[PDB]
Order: C-alpha cells, then structure tokens, then sequence
C-alpha cells in the first residue's frame, strides 16, 4: 500500500483546475509521451519516449496538499 | 488488453519549468490513453476537518475505445 505523491511535474487537469496526483499503487504503472514525429516521405509514426515520474512514498499524512486526485489501481 | 482514449475532461498536465527556467510556459496538456492490465479508480479528495480526514468524491472518467488519435498523447501503461 502505502500511498506515494507524483512529482509537481506530473498532475491532473480536469474540466481549467490542475490537481497534485496520489497513486494508491496495486499494480506497476507506466507512462509514455507519444509524438507523431517519425515523419517518411507520405506517412507518419508515433514515437513513444517513455517519462520518468519520481514518486515518494508518503511520510506522514500532514504532508498532504488539502485538494488532490487519488488514482487506485486494483 | 486495448487502448481506451479519455475525453478532454480529463487529461494530464505536465510542466518542464527547464536547460534555462521557463517558469512562465506553466503546463502542457495531453489528451490521456490508457492500456489497462487492471481498473484504475480516480477520487477527487477535499480536506474536512476532524482535528486527518479527506473528502473523497468520485469521478467518472467516459474513456472511449478506439478502432482518431490525436498528434499529441500520453499513454498511461499498467
Ligand atoms: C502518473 C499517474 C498518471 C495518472 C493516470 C491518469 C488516469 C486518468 C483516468
């Protein structure tokens, strides 16, 4: 268990208003930035350059921020 | 398993902030994409008081599986 805060770099738009993220993690979790960059003479591909999300098991509750999202994985 | 895109309702916002500091740039917004091995739940949480204690209040992520991607998208892999 053991609740982790995502880096600052890392957070939640919803609809606007931009959330830290919480990961109750479950199961191991990725995280790819896809870019349709790999450009040939008539098509295109997608590249997926992978990012690094420094995650921190949380010390103590009071280091909870007073609004965030929570993102359980089963 | 397959891919399920999620509506503009939600979306992931990361900010590079640097090799010199931007700081003004703020976030860049990317439509999600998920490859669920295993559900993913998503609570929004507000501070009540007890003293602790967190409101938790759920949010229906619509994802929608595609068969229309867009140029830009991050890919949450589980
Ligand atoms: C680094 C954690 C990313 C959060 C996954 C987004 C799930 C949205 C339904």
């Amino acid at each position: 268990p053991a609740l982790r805060l995502v880096d600052p770099q890392i957070q939640l738009a919803v609809t606007p208003k931009v959330y830290p993220i919480i990961l109750r993690l479950g199961s191991p979790l990725s995280l790819n930035m896809a870019r349709k960059t790999l450009n040939s003479l008539e098509d295109k591909a997608f590249q997926l350059t992978p990012i690094a999300v420094q995650m921190t098991k949380l010390a103590t509750t009071e280091e909870l921020p007073d609004e965030f999202v929570v993102v359980t994985v089963k």
